[PDB]
């Protein structure tokens, strides 16, 4: 391949090389510690990944081709990733490893350093995964784009678009004196984030910046009527900016409690594992209805710890609660995991 030793790797392997032996300039071998099949050949300072149908010593078996798509996939934001660039002909691959077992995020800074465009835009770039499958790309901003897609813990535009959370930048008050929750809804801006019961502090402690908190004062700890009169006569907007990036904040807080409540379960896999569409509907429900499913939407939850994703979908598509067509677009999220083969039915 062109530019083969060109730019530079990310490694979270260090391979021990004895300095001052006779050996240097000459390739060296090693098996990766946790891994088979997965032997490298170092040359110059440089991992070398040979694929070859026809087997030899010196080199890996032909991997199996993953099932994710790369265009709109993930991989687990748990997980560390092999990225590999290099070419292929006649059932036989030779690839040079840009990040070993990095980081999503190592990853993404590795791949954007000036001195790795040459290597990454004049050969094929691909993702070895921890279970030895492989993705390939047809690109290198293709792949960039499916990393910085893989450590979002759900999909973001789908959450704030207009069949889920629904985004409004301009303060609102979300409830009716008719709900039970009247007493118990505040000021809400953006996506959802109710003002109710926090305080200005309390948006500080989450990691909200100074200046969008600082702007909320007025607004804090307003609820029923109060809540419903100052957005009446006392309306505050925030920038689309400002207001996705505090929707964010809670995005992420309220998906993190759920990860962390599907992890306590012990079900047999992590929040992580869940393909991205899925994780964005339990979010989903989880964020509108109370984020402890168990209590808020059993139905659900029961489904989800049972591992039992036929059954899922059913269950949204059987909640009665008056939201419907959103918990149906809930389901049908789950149910296109089930399409793309990314939930393992059994």
């Amino acid at each position: 391949p062109a530019f083969l030793f060109s730019g530079s790797t990310l490694s979270s392997y260090r391979p021990n090389f004895e300095a001052n032996s006779i050996t240097i300039a000459l390739p060296h071998y090693v098996d990766l510690p946790g891994r088979s099949n997965f032997k490298l050949m170092y040359i110059m300072g440089f991992p070398i990944d040979t694929e070859m149908e026809k087997d030899s010593e010196y080199s890996n078996k032909i991997r199996q081709e993953s099932k994710i798509s790369k265009t709109e996939g993930t991989v687990s934001y748990e997980q560390k990733i092999t990225v590999e660039t290099g070419q292929e002909k006649d059932g036989v691959k030779v690839y040079r490893v840009m990040v070993l077992e990095g980081t999503i995020a190592e990853s993404i800074e590795h791949l954007d350093k000036k001195e790795n465009e040459d290597i990454l835009n004049n050969n094929r770039n691909r993702i070895v995964l921890a279970d030895n499958t492989v993705i390939n790309f047809d690109n290198i901003s293709q792949l960039k784009e499916f990393l910085r897609r893989s450590v979002n813990i759900v999909d973001h535009d789908i959450f704030s678009s207009n069949g889920f959370e629904g985004f409004n930048p301009t303060s609102h008050f979300p409830s009716n004196p008719s709900s039970d929750y009247f007493n118990s809804t505040g000021v809400a801006f953006g996506s959802g984030v109710d003002l109710g019961q926090r305080s200005k502090q309390d948006l500080l402690n989450d990691g909200v910046p100074q200046y969008i908190a600082d702007r909320l004062d007025g607004y804090y700890m307003l609820r029923g009527k109060e809540a419903y009169d100052k957005v009446r006569t006392a309306p505050l907007t925030l920038s689309d900016n400002e207001a996705h990036l505090l929707s964010n904040i809670y995005i992420d807080k309220f998906s993190h409690k759920i990860e962390g409540l599907f992890n306590d379960a012990n079900i047999g896999l992590r929040f992580s594992d869940l393909p991205l569409r899925t994780r964005t509907a339990l979010v989903s429900i989880g964020y509108q209805k109370g984020f402890k499913l168990s209590r808020t939407a059993p139905t659900v939850w029961n489904k989800v710890i049972a591992k039992d994703w036929n059954g899922l979908v059913n269950a949204f598509n059987n909640i009665v609660d008056g939201m419907s067509d959103r918990r149906k677009r809930e389901g049908a999220l789950v149910q296109k995991d089930i399409d793309s083969g990314l939930l393992k039915l059994h």
